[PDB]
């Protein structure tokens, strides 16, 4: 009966290490706005997560809304956070 939870790596422009933050959802439900609200950081920021791409494989793809669902890889969300 363990809560949900999902493993986020991110990345910032001002770090070359990355930050690690978990969110108590299951990947597939964690949304745009969920990532927000882990990452917690304001500012204009441009979001791009680690994705597998069925006819490119391995990509970064962009994600604006906020109810939008964020792509995973390998069951975990690895993300970059461009200001």
């Amino acid at each position: 009966p363990a809560a949900a939870s999902t493993k986020v790596l991110y990345y910032t422009d001002r770090s070359l290490t990355p930050f690690l933050v978990n969110i108590p959802k299951r990947l597939g439900d964690v949304t745009l706005q969920d990532f927000k609200a882990a990452v917690d950081r304001h500012g204009s920021f441009r979001y791009h997560f680690k994705s597998l791409d069925p006819e490119f494989g391995t990509v970064k793809e962009e994600v604006f809304q906020d109810d939008a669902v964020i792509p995973g890889w390998e069951g975990k969300i690895v993300a970059w956070v461009e200001e």
